[PDB]
């Protein structure tokens, strides 16, 4: 609608219809089939880069042992990750991706990367002063939604 | 996140979580209980202001007779509107809200009005040049979502 208030309202409407029956907000095929919680997904992506421990994971993603534990449980049940014993210390447990998960992580990261780069490109059309205005607009509108 | 691309991505995430299991994007109680399609809702709101005909409705909301018809059917089944015969011409059918619907329309309009005024207030913090930037940002980002 022509007022900014109306435009803002229509834009949210557009996003709502787009998010309907989707797991995340992504641009593209939505061919990132598997449906993971944010934590599970962060862990998956984290392990896709490096083998790590329960405490290393909690640290890296600034979450509690409880949360890491619950997430590792689920990922393991879905055969996306697998535990193994630290070559140097029988007591410490290492985690990593299963074979079938490696490409699943890759394909789904790309999707995120394509979505981010589209936002980057749109952003690049605006000067720094303009990006600041957009930024202050998004923070303030973000506050209304909690 | 600090880049604008990351901020844009987080902002959409925020809206997605907010829209989850909601009918529309509204600020407030969500105590606008009844769930109507956009057309049904537009008709309800339209009839809340004025009694009108099938062809008057189609005109006003720029939609087809088929669409008006389907919408009137549903609204009537839910006892939100009621037909009556034009005092001046037995052939033309008038529509209007039922008693129980009058306050339902009012309460739900207010909700929309409160949501719009919040966007208006946020918008008023920005000069016209800044609102133009925001506007051009929203149009372009809107295009990505279709
Ligand atoms: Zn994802
Ligand atoms: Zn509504």
């Amino acid at each position: 609608g022509m007022s900014l208030a109306n435009q803002i309202d229509q834009f949210l409407g557009t996003i709502m219809q787009f998010a309907e029956n989707k797991h995340e907000i992504l641009l593209g095929k939505a061919e990132s089939d598997v449906k993971l919680t944010s934590t599970q997904e962060a862990i998956l992506m984290l392990l896709a880069e490096q083998i790590s421990t329960n405490a290393k994971i909690a640290e890296k993603l600034k979450i509690s042992p409880a949360a890491v534990t619950k997430a590792l449980k689920k990922l393991q049940e879905q055969e996306l990750i697998k535990s193994s014993r630290a070559t140097n210390d029988e007591r410490v447990v290492l985690w990593s991706l299963t074979e079938k998960a490696v490409p699943v992580a890759k394909e789904h990261a790309t999707h995120h990367e394509k979505t981010l780069s589209t936002y980057q490109e749109l952003g690049n059309k605006f000067t720094d002063e303009e990006q600041e205005v957009i930024s202050k607009f998004l923070s303030a509108l973000t506050e209304e939604f909690q």
